[PDB]
C-alpha cells in the first residue's frame, strides 16, 4: 500500500499543478481579469487583436515574488491582520518541519526494525515495498524501543514551545510596531465608555460631560453620545441608491443621449409616466437631504432614544489609555471604559446591554451551544428523513417522474443525506456569528474570535472525534461520561493508529483541494462575472463587498489549527502523515500570500489582537496531542509511559500560563510609555493642528455624514 | 435513637454552658486579668481586701452588649477586617436559619409520612420516639415525594443566592466607606513598581526617575527604592534587645537602687567583670547608634545590592490609582505597577522576583501541593510505623521501663498513631504558609489568601471525603480515575446520609468545643502567665505579639467554610443536622464578636480585601452540595432528578461569575471617581500641607527607623 499511497498523492499534487497550470489562463485571454485582481483597486493603489506576444510566463511571474516582497511592505500593502494570519502558516512550517526531519530520521529506522537488525534486505525490493506500517503500531508490546517514542513527544513539544513562544514575540513586536508607526487613527484617543447611570433630570451627554470634566481634567477634548437612527439609516441608504441611479443614468447619458431619453417608473405604467428621469432624480437628492437635514439634527437631542454609551475622546494617547484601563466609578458595572476599537470596527448594535443582560445571554448562549455540538444530527437527521423522493409526490412533479429525471441528477437525489448535512455545515459559521452577536460584544474583532473559538470547538468535537470514535456525537459524550477518567485516552489513543490513513487521505482531498481553489475557484469567477450583469455594471458603484471584505479569521482558523492537530497528533505515532501535512502547510504559504497580495481588502482592522487567541489553541492541540499520545502507549504497554506523558501536559498548561502572563496583554492594552513617545514625536512634529475637528466627527455613526 | 441524640446535643451543650461559666472567673479572682482583656490595650484604648462586692455579673455584664454596639463603632474599634471576618458568621446565620426553618416544616411532615397518613398516632409516644430517620433516606424509591426534596435544593440555592448577593454588597460598600472616610494612608498614594530592567551605567533610582517624570508628569512626587539590608537588621535588633535591658535595669533602678548594683556579664566570670551595667548599656546604645548611621547611608547609594524595585509615591490619589491600574512599558512583565499595600502589610523578601521565577516557582509548588494532599499519608504512616515503644530500647530508657510508665501516660503512648497525625495537621498552616512565601507574593494578605486557598481544598479532599469514603485519600483518587464521570456523584451521594449521624458528632464536638473553648482555654493562660515570668516581666516591652497579631483567616475560615459545606450538603438529605448547626453559627457570632472586642490586634490591615475569596468558596460548596445530592437522588430512583440537579449547578456557576463581574473588581482597584472626591475633599479641608515629608519616609523599610 506504500506504492498505493505514493501514487495517490502523486495524483493529488499533480491535479493540484493542474489547478496551478489553469491558474495560468489569466493574462492570456481577452480581458485578462478572472481573477479580479485587485492589487490596483484593493487599496486603490491606482484607482482614481491580442494575438500575439504570449511570453510564456509559465506562472514564472507569479511564483517566487510572493516570496519576494519586504515584509513591512507587506503589512502596508494589506495590513497587520493579515501579515500575521499569514505568519500563522509560516509558524506551522516552522513547526512541522524539524520535527519532519528528526521523527523520520530517528522514529523510522528504530521504529522499521522490529523483525532484525544489520540484514541484506535493505539492497532487496522489500526496503520500499511493503505495508506502511513502519509506524508505532510495528513495535511489539513490551519493547523497550517505545521509549524513543516518548522522548520525541518531549522534544517536539520543547521545540513547539520554543516556535510558540518565539512567534509570540515576533508578533508582539509587530502589534507594538504598528501602533507607535502610524498616521492619525482616531482611535488611539478615544474610550468607549459604556453603561452610564440614569439621572433624573439630565441629559445623558451632561452626565459624561461633567463625569469627564470632574474625574479626567487636563484632558477629555470631546464626545460623542450615541443613539438609535433607524429612520436616517433607511434614508440614507435610498439617498444612496438614488446616487447610484443618478451616476448610471449620467454615464449612459454621456455615452450616448438618445436625444434626451425620458424613462422612469414605465414599470408601473401610470405612475411617474417618465418625465425626465433626471430633474427627477435631482429631485428626490433634494427631498432626501431635506429631511436629513430636518431630522438628523433632530433626533441628537431628545430622550427614550439615547442609550447609555459615549465615545469620549482626549487630548493625548497617555490620556486615552489611562481612562481605558482604569475604572471610573464605584460601580463595576457603571461607567465601564474600554479602549475604543477602531470607527469602522464597532458594532453599533451593542451598546446597550446592562450587565445583568450580558451575564444572562451569556449563559443562555452557552447552554445553547452546548447543546448544538452535542445534539449536532438529531434534527437533521429526523428532517432529512422526512424528506423522501416518495413522499414528494403531488400534482406539480407530475411531468417530474422519473421518466425525466435520475439520468444526470439521481447523484444528489441520493447524496441528500449528505446534501442536508453540508447545508447545515454551511450556515454553521452563520449561526456561530449569530450567537456571538446576541451576546453583546461592541467590536467586530471581538465577535470573530467569539465566533472563531464557538467553531473551533465544535469542529474538534465533530470531525476529530467522529473521525476518530463511532458516529453520533450524543450517544460520544453519554459513552464518554460512562467511561473512568482514565479510559477516554486509552480508547482514543487506541483508536488513533488505524484513523491514521484515513486522516493522511482527509489532509490530501480538503487540505490540498481547498488550498489548490484557494487560487481561483469556480465560486469567485461565477459571483462576479454574474454580478457583472446582475447587480449594476462591471465595476462601478463602489458600495459593495464582491471584493472580499477580509480573509476568514472567523472561518480558516479553526481549519488550520484542527490540522495542527492532526500535525502533532501524528508526529509520535505515525509519522507518514507528517510529510504529506508539511506540503499543505508550504502551498499555503504560497497561495494565501500571494492572494493577500492580490484579492482581500480589510473589513476592519486591528492590529493583530486575535494572536493570543490562536497561540491558546495550538497549546490546546499540543496537550490534546500528548494525552492521546499517552492513552495510546497505555494501551500498548510498554514501560512507566503515563507518568512522563502526563507529567508533559502540565509543563506545557505552565508554559502557556507564562506566554499569556508574559507577551499577551500587549495584545489588549496600551502601554503608557507608548503612548508617551507618541505624543511627544507628534508634538515635535506637528507643532499645531485642531484636535478637536478631526475627533468629534469619527466616532458619530456611519449614518451621520 | 433521637431520644439518645437530644441527651447527647443536651450534654455538649450543657458543657459549653459550662465552659461560658467557668468564663465568669475572672473579674471576681485577684488581678482579673485571666483574659489579657486588651480592650484597653488592643488599640491603647486608655495605654500611655478584694472580699465583698461580688456584685453576682451572672455573665449578664458581657452577653449582650457584644451585640449592643454599633457597627461603624466596631470597625473603627478592631477594623474592616474583622468586621468583616464576624459578618462571614452573621452571613452563614442568614444562609441558615431560613433553609432550616422551611426545611424542618416542609420536608419533616411530607418526609416522615411513608408509612401512611392522617393517623391517631400524633398523640402517641410513637411520635417522637422511633429512629431519627426522617430523613431522605425514609423515603421509598420511586416515590414522587422526592420531589419536594427537589424543589427544596433550588429553593434553598435560590436563596443562598439571595443572601451571597446582598451581603456581598454590603461588604463592598463597606470597603468603600472604608477608603474613602479614612484619616491619611500613605499607601492611597504609592504604587509599587517591580522588575525594572537593568541599565548599563545607571542607578535603579536614576532609572525610576527618569521613567516616572518622562511618563507620569504632573504628579510623581517622590520615590523610595529598596535594598538588602540584613546587616542593619540584626544591628537594630540588638539594640531593641539592648533598649530593652536598658529600660528593665532603669526600673529597677528607680524601684530599688541597691546601693548602686552593678551586675553585667556574669555568667562569664572575667568577660564584662560586672563594672557599672548602666554606662556600659549607653555605651553600647551610642557604638550601635554610631554603625547604623555610617552604614545605614551607604548601603542606599551602593550596586549589586539593589534589587529592582521601588515604591513610588504620588501627589494624588488619582494619579496613584491611574499608575496602578495601567501598565507602562511595551514588556508586560517589566515596570509592574500594583496598589502598594499598607507599610505594614508588605513582603520585604520577594520583591526581587523576575516573571520567569514567578512561573517557575508556581509550577513547582502546584505540583508539591498536588502532591502533599493526595499522599498525605504515606511518610507519616511510614515514620509513625517506626517509632516504635519496643524498638526504642536503648541504654537511657533503663531506668524508664514498663515498670515506671503506663501508669496514667499509656493513653499517649498508644495514641501515638494519632500523635504523628495531629502533629503534621498542627504544622499543616505553616507548610501552606510557606509554599505560599516561597512563591513571592510581596503582600501578607495576599499570602494569606493563597495559604486560606491551599487550607480550603486539602481540608475539603481529606476531612469530607476521608469521612463519606474509605481511607486512604491516595487510593481514593485512583478509585475516582477508575470511575466513571456519573459514578462518582453516585457513590458520594449514596455514602452521604449514613454519614449524616456522624457529622452531628462532628459537629457538635468539634465546632461546639472550639466555639466554648475560644472564649479562653488552656493556651491563651499558660502562654500568657508562663511568659510573665519567662521572656521579660508581666507586660513590658511592647515589642510582642503575645496579644495575638490577628484572628486567623489563614487558618479559621476553611473551617468555618466545611461547616458551610456541611450545612448545604445535609439541607435536602437530613435536615437533623440544621438546628444543630444553627446553633454552632449562633455561639459563633457569639464568642468571636465578643473576642473581637476584647482580644485581637491588627497584623495587617487591607479593607476587607479577602472576601471575593470566601464568596467564591461558598459557591463551590453550594456546587458541591447540588452534585452529591443529584448523585444520591440517581441512587435511589426517582423521577427525572439528574437533569434539575444538574442545571442547578450550572446557574450556580452563572450566577457565581455576574457576581464575579459586578462586585469583585471593588475589592482590588481603586475607582478614579472615589479618588477624585477624596482629593477635592482633602484640598478643601486642608488646603496647605507639605505631602513629601509625610510621603517619602512611609515606603524606605522597617530597619530605617
Ligand atoms: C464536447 C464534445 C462532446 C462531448 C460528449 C459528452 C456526452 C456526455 C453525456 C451527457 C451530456 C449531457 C448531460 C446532461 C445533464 C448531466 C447530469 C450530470 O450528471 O451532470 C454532472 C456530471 C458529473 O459532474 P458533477 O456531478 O461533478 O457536477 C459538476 C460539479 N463541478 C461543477 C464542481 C465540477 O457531468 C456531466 O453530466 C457532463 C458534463 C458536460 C458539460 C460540462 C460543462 C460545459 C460548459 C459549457 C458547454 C457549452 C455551453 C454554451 C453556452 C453559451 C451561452 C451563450
Ligand atoms: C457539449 C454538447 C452536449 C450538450 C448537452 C445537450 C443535451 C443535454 C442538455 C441538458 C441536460 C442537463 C443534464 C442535468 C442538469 C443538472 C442540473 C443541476 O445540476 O442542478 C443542481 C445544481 C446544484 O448542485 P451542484 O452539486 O452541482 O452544486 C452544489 C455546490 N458546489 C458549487 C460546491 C458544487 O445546480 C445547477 O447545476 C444549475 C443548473 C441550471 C442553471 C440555469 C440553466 C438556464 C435556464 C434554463 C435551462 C434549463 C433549466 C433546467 C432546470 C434545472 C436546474 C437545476
Ligand atoms: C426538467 C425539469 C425542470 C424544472 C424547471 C423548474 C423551474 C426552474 C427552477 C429552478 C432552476 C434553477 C436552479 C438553481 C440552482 C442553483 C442553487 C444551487 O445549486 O444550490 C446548491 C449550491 C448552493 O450553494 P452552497 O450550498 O455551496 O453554499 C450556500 C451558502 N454559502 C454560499 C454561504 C456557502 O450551489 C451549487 O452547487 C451550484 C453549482 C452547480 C454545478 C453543476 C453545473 C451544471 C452542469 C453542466 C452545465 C455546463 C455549462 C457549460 C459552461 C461554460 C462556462 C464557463
Ligand atoms: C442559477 C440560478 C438560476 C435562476 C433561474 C430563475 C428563473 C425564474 C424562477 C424563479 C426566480 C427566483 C430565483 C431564486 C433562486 C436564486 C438562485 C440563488 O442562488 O439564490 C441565492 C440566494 C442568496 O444566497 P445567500 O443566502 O448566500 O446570500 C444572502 C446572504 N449574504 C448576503 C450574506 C450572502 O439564496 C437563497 O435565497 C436560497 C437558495 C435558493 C433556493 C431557491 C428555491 C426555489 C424553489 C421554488 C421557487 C420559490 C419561488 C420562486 C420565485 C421567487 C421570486 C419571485
Ligand atoms: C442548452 C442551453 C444552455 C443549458 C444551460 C447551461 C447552464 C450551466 C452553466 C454553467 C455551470 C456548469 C459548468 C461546467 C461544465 C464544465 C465541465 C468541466 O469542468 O470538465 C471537468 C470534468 C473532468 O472530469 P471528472 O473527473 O471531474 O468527471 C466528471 C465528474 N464526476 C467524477 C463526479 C463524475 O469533465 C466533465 O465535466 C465531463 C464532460 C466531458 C469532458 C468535457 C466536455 C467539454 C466541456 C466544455 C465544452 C467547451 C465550453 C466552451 C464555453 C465556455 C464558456 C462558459
Ligand atoms: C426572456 C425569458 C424569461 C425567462 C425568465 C427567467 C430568467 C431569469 C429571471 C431573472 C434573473 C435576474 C438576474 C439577477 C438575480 C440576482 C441574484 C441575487 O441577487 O442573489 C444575491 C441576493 C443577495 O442580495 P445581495 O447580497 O446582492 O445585496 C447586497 C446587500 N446590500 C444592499 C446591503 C449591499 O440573494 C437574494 O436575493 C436573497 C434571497 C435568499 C433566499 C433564501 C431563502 C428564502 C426562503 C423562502 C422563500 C420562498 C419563496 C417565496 C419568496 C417570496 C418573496 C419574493
Amino acid at each position: 500500500t506504500l506504492q498505493d499511497i505514493g501514487v495517490s498523492a502523486g495524483i493529488n499534487i499533480l491535479s493540484a499543478f493542474v489547478f496551478f497550470i489553469i491558474f495560468a489562463v489569466l493574462r492570456l485571454q481577452p480581458f485578462n481579469d478572472r481573477v479580479y485582481f485587485s492589487k490596483w483597486y484593493l487599496k486603490g493603489l491606482r484607482s482614481s487583436v491580442n494575438l500575439d506576444f504570449r511570453s510564456y510566463m509559465k506562472f514564472l511571474n507569479w511564483m517566487p515574488e510572493a516570496l519576494k516582497m519586504p515584509e513591512p511592505e507587506l503589512i502596508d500593502h494589506a495590513g497587520l491582520d493579515s501579515v500575521v494570519y499569514l505568519r500563522i502558516y509560516w509558524l506551522g512550517l516552522k513547526i512541522f518541519t524539524p520535527i519532519a526531519v528528526l521523527a523520520w530520521a530517528v522514529l523510522v529506522p528504530v521504529n522499521w526494525t522490529n523483525n532484525t537488525l544489520e540484514m541484506a534486505k535493505q539492497l532487496r525490493n522489500v526496503t520500499s515495498s511493503d505495508i506502511d506500517k513502519l509506524s508505532v503500531s510495528n513495535i511489539p508490546e513490551y519493547s523497550m524501543r517505545f521509549w524513543t517514542h516518548i522522548v520525541m513527544a518531549y522534544a517536539f513539544t520543547i521545540w513547539t514551545c520554543y516556535v510558540l513562544m518565539k512567534e509570540y514575540e515576533t508578533i508582539a513586536n509587530m502589534r507594538l510596531q504598528f501602533v507607535a508607526s502610524e498616521a492619525r487613527r482616531p482611535d488611539q484617543f478615544t474610550v468607549l465608555v459604556r453603561n452610564v447611570p440614569p439621572d433624573a433630570d439630565e441629559s445623558v451627554s451632561e452626565l459624561v460631560e461633567h463625569f469627564f470634566l470632574v474625574n479626567h481634567p487636563d484632558h477629555y477634548l470631546t464626545h460623542q453620545v450615541v443613539c438609535n437612527a433607524n429612520k436616517l439609516a433607511d434614508l440614507v441608504k435610498k439617498k444612496k441608491k438614488l446616487q447610484n441611479w443618478l451616476d448610471y443614468y449620467q454615464l449612459k447619458y454621456a455615452r450616448n443621449n438618445s436625444q434626451r431619453i425620458m424613462v422612469k417608473l414605465g414599470f408601473l405604467g401610470l405612475w411617474g409616466q417618465k418625465v425626465d428621469a433626471i430633474e427627477h432624480y435631482i429631485a428626490e437628492i433634494d427631498k432626501i437631504s431635506k429631511e436629513i437635514s430636518k431630522e438628523r439634527e433632530e433626533v441628537v437631542n431628545d430622550p427614550k432614544a439615547i442609550m447609555p454609551a459615549a465615545f469620549v475622546s482626549f487630548k493625548t494617547r497617555w490620556a486615552a489609555a489611562v481612562c481605558a484601563q482604569t475604572q471610573q466609578t464605584r460601580n463595576p458595572t457603571q461607567w465601564l471604559t474600554e479602549w475604543a476599537p477602531e470607527p469602522r470596527d464597532v458594532f453599533w448594535s451593542n451598546l446597550a446591554i446592562p450587565y445583568v443582560s450580558l451575564t444572562v445571554r451569556r449563559l443562555i448562549m452557552h447552554v445553547a451551544f452546548f447543546f448544538l455540538t452535542f445534539f449536532f444530527i438529531v434534527p437533521i437527521a429526523f428532517v432529512q428523513s422526512l424528506a423522501t423522493i416518495e413522499g414528494i409526490v403531488k400534482a406539480a412533479p407530475f411531468l417530474k417522474f422519473i421518466v425525466d429525471d435520475k439520468f444526470m441528477k439521481s447523484v444528489i437525489q441520493g447524496f441528500l443525506p449528505g446534501i442536508a448535512l453540508k447545508l447545515f455545515l454551511a450556515f454553521l459559521p452563520s449561526i456561530l456569528m449569530i450567537m456571538s452577536k446576541f451576546e453583546g460584544f461592541t467590536s467586530i474583532s471581538s465577535l470573530e474570535r467569539r465566533a472563531a473559538f464557538r467553531y473551533y470547538i465544535f469542529n474538534l468535537v465533530n470531525v476529530f472525534l467522529a473521525s476518530v470514535i463511532a458516529g453520533a456525537a450524543f450517544e460520544q459524550l453519554n459513552s464518554f461520561l460512562n467511561q473512568s477518567a482514565n479510559q477516554i485516552p486509552k480508547t482514543i489513543g487506541v483508536a488513533i493508529p488505524m484513523k491514521a490513513t484515513f486522516f493522511i487521505t482527509y489532509i490530501m482531498v480538503d487540505g490540498w483541494a481547498g488550498v489548490a481553489g484557494e487560487i481561483l475557484m469556480l465560486k469567485p469567477l461565477i459571483m462576479f462575472h454574474l454580478k457583472n450583469a446582475f447587480l449594476v455594471k462591471t465595476d462601478k458603484d463602489r458600495e459593495e463587498a464582491m471584493d472580499p471584505g477580509s480573509i476568514g479569521f472567523n472561518t480558516g482558523e479553526p481549519r488550520i489549527q484542527l490540522y495542527f492537530l492532526l500535525g502533532l497528533v501524528y508526529a509520535p505515532v505515525t509519522p507518514m502523515l507528517l510529510p504529506f501535512i508539511l506540503v499543505f502547510f508550504a502551498l499555503a504559504y504560497i497561495v494565501y500570500r500571494h492572494q493577500i497580495i492580490n484579492v482581500y481588502n480589510q473589513e476592519y482592522e486591528s492590529a493583530a489582537a486575535f494572536w493570543p487567541d490562536v497561540h491558546g489553541r495550538v497549546i490546546a492541540a499540543l496537550v490534546i496531542s500528548q494525552l492521546l499520545l499517552m492513552g495510546l502507549l497505555g494501551t500498548k504497554h510498554a514501560a512507566l509511559a503515563a507518568p512522563f506523558l502526563i507529567a508533559l501536559p502540565v509543563l506545557t498548561i505552565g508554559f502557556h500560563h507564562f506566554c499569556k502572563g508574559r507577551y499577551e496583554p500587549a495584545f489588549i492594552r496600551y502601554p503608557l510609555q507608548e503612548a508617551m513617545m507618541k505624543d511627544t514625536l507628534e508634538t515635535a512634529r506637528e507643532p499645531n493642528l485642531n484636535l478637536k475637528g478631526y475627533l468629534q466627527n469619527a466616532y458619530v455613526h456611519p449614518v451621520f455624514k
